Order: C-alpha cells, then structure tokens, then sequence
DNA sequence: GTGATCAC
DNA sequence: GTGATCAC
C-alpha cells in the first residue's frame, strides 16, 4: 500500500527529513516479528531509497 | 536464514 | 536478477 502519513527518516544523502512512503508493507519470516518498512523518495536528490517504519505505522 | 518490494 | 531495507 501506500503510506499517508510522514516518518522520519535518516536520508542517503545524509540529513534528517520527514518523508511520506511511496509504499509501505511488511517483511517478516513465519513465526517471527520482521519489520515494517517504506520505500522513499530524497526530494534532494530523486534518489530511491528503503527504511525501517515505526511498529505502529499502519501497513 | 527468512520474509516483500521494486528501482536499477 | 539483486541491493538494500531490519528483526529475530
């Protein structure tokens, strides 16, 4: 899906920045917790780039 | 190792 | 076809 709200995100280029997720979804293995994480776009550089979502970033 | 995703 | 994202 696609995020709706902004996180903040540590970008490439090295600077904090509060970014909406072009998409978001789960990754974990069977039986264990995983992690969320985004798919962002630095607005600096239209550079790509993925980072973890808070736990409670609804997916 | 295992899980999803997609820009490159 | 995979780098890179994390947690367990």
């Amino acid at each position: 899906s696609s995020g709706k709200k902004p996180v903040k995100v540590k970008t490439p280029a090295g600077k904090e920045a509060e970014l909406v997720p072009e998409k978001v979804w789960a990754v974990a293995p069977k039986g264990r917790k995983g992690v969320k994480i985004g798919l962002f776009k630095d607005p600096e550089t239209g550079k790509y780039f993925r980072h973890k979502l808070p736990d409670d970033y609804p997916i």
